């Protein structure tokens, strides 16, 4: 899915820019039968929740990025197991949120270590992991609509 991909590299845009990163190394009414997301409001949303998240956990992830230990050699089996365990209890709208800014944090992490090639990595497994693990659970529970609903 092609906006899932692009709820992700929004999320990963937005907070490597907050911390002072970037992406790339040179990158600085409708009508009663319908239905879609809409997406400038669930990025807005899934930032505004992954700053919460962050403000409110100083901790988490270093058990699970210690776990990860990424690197240039890492491939996309083993991120989706240490990201099955965000998920170990099931899935809500707070372990998305917590899912997303592992993803930001590892990023982040990664540009400040000079692994710049992991970015678009780890946004390639955000969005199969969000694709073959979670769009299932999202489409029932309500689509995007909902978590804008509760997070907007």
């Amino acid at each position: 899915s092609q906006s899932n991909r692009e709820l992700v590299v929004d999320f990963l845009s937005y907070k490597l820019s907050q911390k002072g990163y970037s992406w790339s190394q040179f990158s600085d009414s409708s009508l009663d039968a319908r239905e879609v997301i809409p997406m400038a409001a669930v990025k807005q949303a899934l930032r505004e929740a992954g700053d919460e998240f962050e403000l409110r956990y100083r901790r988490a992830f270093s058990d699970l990025t210690s776990q990860l230990h990424i690197t240039p050699g890492t491939a996309y089996q083993s991120f989706e197991q240490v990201v099955n365990e965000l998920f170990r209890d099931g899935v809500n709208w707070g372990a998305i949120v917590a899912f997303f800014s592992f993803g930001g944090a590892l990023c982040v992490e990664s540009v400040d270590k000079e692994m710049q090639v992991l970015v678009s990595r780890i946004a390639s497994w955000m969005a199969t992991y969000l694709n073959d693990h979670l769009e299932p659970w999202i489409q029932e529970n309500g689509g995007w609509d909902t978590f804008v609903d509760l997070y907007g």
